[PDB]
């Protein structure tokens, strides 16, 4: 009958117990059958029904007798269905004794009863004394409850915000929490206003980024770079020693054009909006989640201790963390150098070398997942939470790591500090430095970024969930069973799987935030990956996963202050990459100083010859002071080569000296990094202070009551 | 009532069983009044409304007429025990037990009440009894209720209401059973004969009530703090003072043959010639003892010390509002909106008024300077600065009251709900005015003074005849450590003597004139009555005081390292001289309690966080470290300097730039200099290339250099400065331990 009530009887179920018979070794039976006397003496209802299918298992269902479960529900404080207590029987409005009730809470209450019991969830359930336990769902999704006293919740839910019919549809909070718990109501609710913000931030990073694309006549110095009278004739020098011959600048238009759209007067704006966007995102969170717990039963006391089946070294964590950080930094460059080691030719090279880096990331992640656990549980925790929240930390800490090094690298530790072609840097003996093209690293560490954050969503949950759909779509276009044992047939999601979807959007927000710079539309491709992913989580989670007890919580719990330090670490990420990854400092310091006859020769400011004065020169016959077998020797009739670093000219007193033009520079980009740094935090002050001035309802209306 | 019974010092009714707690002083109509007589019977039948009510409440009363002078009627008070306890339970007024709550009458047996009278403390008495007055109400006129004492006496119905004092400070109670405790809090804490023994914290929580044991807490606190603080910058000094031997720049300016020769250029116009940089080997020898590595240790020390001070602050709180169990009373919050009362436009022009303030104290700064230079014509250098630095400071007291007053009008313009609201818009106000005008000029020395001024070919002018004034080689920081010391020195000093004096004098003005022939003994309620009344605010300006002198001791320490010394001296003096004002020359304060200080917590952690912003500055471009340290690391070697080694040799003059006299451009005042006409080039302080060059007179390659290295200072310094003090205050658990266990 597809029923949810028990046979022949009124009486709605909370809670199965399934174990597997021994009789087809008799301590697992002694144990079942202490278990069960103790359960049917502290009095509880108990009835088994085999399953056809396998006559080896045999299931156990429970319910809940109205006076004792609401004895043991007043135990804990609970609200109305403000402890509960019969003083107050009619002060509220009641209009049946047998369903008033919300089946979630009965669950929870259900499932509480059980745990606190002892003699067993933990032990029988790992150790196989009952194989399984779960709660029930209202109905399968495909069709409504045949019972008509069923609400269905299940099939309007599903209907209604999982299926991506529903894509453009608002989301029907109350539903989610009332039916699942509030945990997941508050991850779904945090889900949606995140993505409502990333709307704004995507308007604004489209309209920077068109605003760099209608700019392509006017840049000058891509023009310069391309004409061939200019570009051409000059002669760059080699960037290794045995395999790179001297190359002509203009043979980089591509990348230079390409550069000109990510390194305009638009992404720095755009990263000053951003460092206000964050805080503006986190003042609102902070208002919805006063709204969200005025508006729901949010204030729910804690108990003082848990219990836990396990009842410094952390020095050796940190050790993993920088052995990791290492790790991904060689893999980077071992990925770009077997790439070299074989218009679109260097754009695919990047790419195959950022796919490969991708690659290794995300077979090193499940390592570092699996490496967490096990030094996490060799700590021996004493509770749950505390559990969880020394996974978040460690677990966060591998994420970033493995995620980001690359990216760091790229940014800060690429071509800064590579000596002069006459004096070469091997910092670890036979390891040259590797140096960025006269444009900058910009590029490449926004194809490392896009790729890394596009491959990560779509190969993830999105691809994982996704077949069926794809499979489905395509063909269109180009022996019955109670309820408990079709639960059964599902899998659990384990006790982590909301660990793990904070965890990816964490890691999302990550991407976003400290690398915006570098690539404005990073917002778009946030938005969209969060809309998919709303439904995705909630299809997966009312299709393929049994039902999970409710739990309580008020917040998100372990990583706002991740999302602050996040925040307070982005703005100084932002500031280092625009000052020394861009070339966009030295060339306002060019325009506004050196086109004038102090310097220059040009009658007013402006931007001609910025290519030629800029780049240093080199004299072969200087070619090492070491005086050993050279790459510069014969190769032609070249004498000269310029390289992309600001030192004297040869003949000039200082020889191969840092000259003037650098120490401008370098002063204007410490300047322009301690300026943005100090307003943008003088401005995050001023608008966390505002509250009064900014959030003037939620906490008005909330104390009002 | 009835007349004076004939014991002075006796605190009860004429009977001796009733404790005192409130005296009501009123004008009687006795004399010839004029204007109206329906003035005067409004006035009685509100005095009257406002008596029977309170007598109907159930607080006892009974007056008697004053022996001197006929007109004055002196109204007590008194409370039995059934209202006090009422009272005491709406107030959720806990008493003590032996897991905790406030009084009730239901739980009367389960508290260890001692005595009829005894068992309440006379402080929490008057508190119940002001409550009692405060929220009475008299009469409804138009239509709309009218309540209030403090109306009352805000209109003129009556002259004052406090409550009495023990006895007198200087003489013990003659009555026996009197503990007579005034006389213990002047013999111990007050007068400073006790100068030295720590202060009984009990005690004047006891008889003045929480508000101000905590200042006084705070104080103490604030000055042990300071004893660490004094004892480590007087080290420094000491190690900056024993090594001189070693400060090779100022042997080489005293140096005859080095400084000697080094023919500066005229910094004025023309109304200062030629100078040869010898003479200023005084200035460098200063500039030794002031401006080593002493400083930067000392510049870091304190950017810990704040930080640690605000936490271990934070644990003294904590723990005395354990001990003071004023949790209950503290979760018992209610606020009445002020008896006076009945857009962005006052924030902008409050905005403007600060610009106009900022503007005016730079102004007078530098025409102090300007006049003290320009009548003239023991170092006479310094005797000028120390000169300017005097007037500065007499400018700014002056200039205080108007802002007070300024500050005063603006918030009362605007209509703050409550008592508390008025409260912070002042201190708010209040603050940054003091700031702006006790710091515009220390700021304008420290980073506007000779920072933009051009070589002497294009001087640089700011608006037009206003010529930028600049320091010598060695900076103004010697300048602005002489403005530092004598502005704190003066204000405390100043400060000091105005409350010693201003109630004694005042006092003294009111007997004199009463120096009728009494020749006898007089009652206590008319005794009390002629001490100073301790208007409203309160202790609004000792904590104003004392946020000011923690600014000026933190926020320029970079540059005198000798201010927390000042700092203590004037601490352990201010201690003992609040606590004698407090107890000698005013009426008993109605007690209180409070969680904190108030708002001025936020105005302190705004200081701790703005001070390192202000010492990285100073270190970075006030001061002359960052230079030396470029030119040791980076000149001193054979690219650009020739020693074989690191060293600050030839420092001085290769660092000293120099101008060609006829290179002299512009028409205006073509004569500055070839009046002497007895050389041909001058040296300035600045970093520029020589004459000739392809660039004669731009920023050279040193400049830049020197400048990138300051920026780099200031940025690493910031950041580990922060970095450090989010540590430390991660790691503080900010409670105490013990306090975990009781709690
Ligand atoms: C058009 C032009 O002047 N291009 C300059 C050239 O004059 C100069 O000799 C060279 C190296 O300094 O750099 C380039
Ligand atoms: C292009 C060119 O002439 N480069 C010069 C070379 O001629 C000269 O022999 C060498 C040493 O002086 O310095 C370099
Ligand atoms: C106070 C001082 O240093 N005075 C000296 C002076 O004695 C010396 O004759 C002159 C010439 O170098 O330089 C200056
Ligand atoms: C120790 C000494 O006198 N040094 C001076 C300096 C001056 O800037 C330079 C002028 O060329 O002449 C040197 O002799
Ligand atoms: C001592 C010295 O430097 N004298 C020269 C002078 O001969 C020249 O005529 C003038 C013009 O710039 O510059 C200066
Ligand atoms: C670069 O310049 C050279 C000579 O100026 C030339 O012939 C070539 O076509 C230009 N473009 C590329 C991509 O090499
Ligand atoms: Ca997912
Ligand atoms: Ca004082
Ligand atoms: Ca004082």
């Amino acid at each position: 009958p597809d029923s949810l009530f028990f046979t022949d009887g009124q009486r709605r179920i909370d809670f199965i117990l399934v174990y597997e018979d021994e009789s087809k070794n008799e301590k697992q039976k002694r144990k079942r059958q202490a278990y069960e006397s103790n359960l049917i003496c502290h009095g509880l209802q108990l009835e088994a029904t085999r399953s056809v299918s396998d006559d080896k298992l045999v299931f156990v269902k429970v319910h809940a007798p109205w006076e004792v479960l609401c004895y043991y529900a007043e135990i804990m404080h609970i609200k109305l269905p403000a402890p509960f207590e019969k003083s107050r029987m009619n002060d509220f409005y009641i209009l049946d004794r047998d369903s008033f009730f919300n089946p979630a809470t009965r669950s929870r209450i259900v499932y509480f009863i059980l745990s606190r019991v002892k003699y067993g969830i933990n032990r029988l359930v790992s150790s196989g004394i009952y194989k399984a336990a779960f709660p029930l769902h209202d109905c399968r999704f495909n069709y409504e409850s045949e019972d008509i006293s069923c609400p269905s919740e299940r099939y309007l839910l599903y209907r209604e915000w999982a299926h991506p019919r529903s894509i453009y549809k608002k989301q029907p909070l109350d539903l989610i929490r009332k039916y699942y718990g509030e945990k997941i109501g508050i991850y779904f609710a945090w889900l949606g206003y995140y993505t409502q913000m990333l709307l704004l931030a995507a308007v604004v990073g489209v309209a920077c980024f068109l605003y760099g694309y209608l700019d392509q006549d006017n840049c000058t110095w891509s023009k310069e770079v391309c004409d061939p009278d200019i570009g051409g004739q000059i002669l760059m020098c080699p960037q290794c020693d045995r395999l790179c011959p001297f190359w002509r600048l203009n043979i980089t238009c591509e990348s230079s054009k390409k550069l000109c759209i990510f390194d305009s007067f638009g992404t720095l704006i755009f990263a000053v909006f951003m460092g206000v966007w964050v805080t503006l995102f986190l003042e609102f969170w902070k208002r919805r989640q006063a709204e969200l717990e005025y508006e729901w039963d949010t204030v729910e006391l804690q108990q003082e201790e848990q219990a836990r089946p396990e009842y410094a070294s952390a020095v050796f964590f940190w050790i993993l963390l920088i052995i990791a950080s290492v790790i991904g930094i060689i893999v980077y460059r071992l990925s770009v150098f077997i790439v070299f080691s074989t218009l679109t030719p260097q754009m695919a090279t990047s790419i195959t070398a950022s796919i490969i880096s991708f690659i290794i990331i995300m077979i090193l992640n499940t390592i570092y997942e699996k490496v967490a656990i096990m030094i996490t549980n060799f700590e021996l925790p004493r509770t749950q939470t505390d559990y969880e929240n020394s996974l978040t930390m460690k677990m966060f800490l591998f994420q970033f790591v493995n995620y980001y090094s690359s990216c760091f690298y790229i940014a800060f530790f690429k071509g800064k500090f590579v000596g002069y072609p006459g004096d070469p840097v091997y910092l670890l003996g036979k390891y040259r430095s590797e140096e960025c093209d006269p444009g900058g690293c910009l590029l490449e560490l926004t194809t490392q970024l896009t790729i890394i954050m596009g491959g990560k969503a779509i190969w993830n949950n999105i691809q994982e969930v996704l077949l069926p759909w794809v499979m489905n779509l395509i063909g269109r276009y180009k022996k019955i069973t109670p309820r408990w044992e079709q639960d059964y047939h599902l899998q659990p999601m384990g006790k982590l799987g909301l660990f793990y979807e904070y965890l990816e959007m964490i890691i999302q927000f990550g991407f976003v935030t400290l690398f915006v710079a570098s690539f404005p539309l990073a917002p778009l491709l946030a938005l969209v990956n969060n809309i998919l992913e709303i439904r995705v989580d909630a299809w997966k989670l009312t299709t393929q996963f049994r039902r999970m007890v409710p739990e309580k919580a008020q917040d998100i719990g372990a990583w706002q202050p991740i999302m602050q330090g996040i925040a307070i670490l982005a703005v100084v990420t932002n500031a280092m990459i625009i000052a020394f990854t861009s070339d966009m400092i030295p060339r306002l310091v060019y325009y506004w100083s050196f086109s004038i006859p102090p310097y220059g020769d040009h009658t007013y400011y402006t931007m001609d010859g910025y290519i030629n004065n800029t780049l240093s020169v080199f004299n072969i016959t200087d070619f090492k002071n070491t005086d050993k077998e050279n790459p510069y020797i014969g190769l032609g009739n070249y004498t000269l080569c310029r390289y992309r670093d600001f030192r004297n000219p040869p003949g000039h007193p200082q020889e191969y000296k840092h000259n003037i033009y650098y120490w401008h520079v370098i002063a204007a980009k410490l300047a322009f990094i301690i300026v943005m740094e100090h307003i943008i935090y003088s401005v995050k002050f001023f608008i966390s202070y505002a509250i009064p001035d900014v959030s003037k309802i939620t906490k008005s209306k909330i104390k009002r009551e």
